[PDB]
């Protein structure tokens, strides 16, 4: 999809949502 798994690193933006455990 859009760079590394889903949308920018894993789920949305750096790991899951905004720095891993969002």
């Amino acid at each position: 999809p859009q760079n590394a798994k889903l949308k920018i690193k894993r789920p949305v933006k750096v790991q899951p949502i905004a720095r891993r455990v969002y």
